[PDB]
């Protein structure tokens, strides 16, 4: 491990570091929600106590749009026509709620209905594009990651808590599309899940690292709760708020 390699690894890194931040925002799941929700509900009723959230300017553009040569050409490609693509479903979803509200003004329920379905697909769209960068960005974080690490004995069990982590994370973006469940799609990655925590729990203790060695077994039986309580929300019918709630605080406690 040379100089060189270590600029690259923390090039690669920081990209995924502000990647999380700006999908964070770009992408809020239950404002999405909340937009649709009142979609749907505003066709029915004045709503009149309803304010949607605004949504934000994007932040870290520059950045996120450049990804830098520490990613090979292809990779590169790829990530600025997935956040391309983002940007526009998401201008576009945004751009439609406001002419949905001029349909209903208009008592066109025929068009207003057919925005309704379009942005219900826009939202699908968000979140895929912003599953597809996650996705993109896993090897490279995973090989960065070792450079990094090269001489810590924990390694094994830093990149395990780094890398479920960011399975959970994933396991609650897909758990937060109300409108458009994927069950089997959760299912999958609760598996996923499963098989880094067999390989977390088949790692040795490692002498000299008492506390070290306590908060990560720790974290492994939050991360098991967490795979037990997706699966049960997994046999209910229907999203609730109250089960997002959950899994979500399920995972908070596991990352304290």
């Amino acid at each position: 491990v040379s100089t060189a390699d270590i600029e690259n690894a923390a090039e690669v890194i920081k990209y995924y570091n502000t990647s999380l931040g700006v999908l964070k925002d770009m992408v809020k799941e239950k404002d999405v929600n909340a937009v649709l929700d009142y979609m749907e509900q505003k066709g029915k009723t004045p709503a009149l106590s309803a304010i949607v959230p605004p949504a934000v300017v994007s932040k870290d553009s520059a950045i996120v749009l450049n990804p830098g040569n520490c990613f090979n050409e292809e990779t590169r490609r790829n990530l600025k026509q997935n956040y391309t693509g983002l940007f526009q479903a998401r201008t576009e979803f945004y751009a439609n709620f406001d002419t949905y509200l001029s349909y209903l003004k208009k008592k066109d329920v025929t068009n207003a209905k057919k925005l309704l379905d379009v942005n219900y697909q826009l939202s699908t769209q968000m979140s895929e594009y912003k599953q597809n960068i996650f996705d993109i960005l896993s090897p490279f974080t995973e090989q960065a990651e070792l450079v990094l690490l090269v001489d810590n004995p924990l390694k094994a069990q830093i990149m395990s808590v780094r890398k479920m982590s960011s399975t959970m994370q994933s396991i609650l973006n897909l758990y937060a599309r109300k409108h458009r469940m994927d069950g089997p799609r959760i299912d999958l990655k609760v598996a996923e899940l499963t098989k880094q925590l067999d390989a977390a729990k088949k790692l040795p203790v490692v002498n000299g690292h008492e506390g070290e060695m306590k908060s990560y077994q720790a974290f492994l039986s939050q991360v098991e709760t967490f795979i037990k309580q997706v699966k049960k929300v997994r046999e209910k019918g229907e999203y609730s708020d109250a089960d997002y709630d959950m899994l979500t605080s399920a995972f908070e406690t596991s990352i304290i």
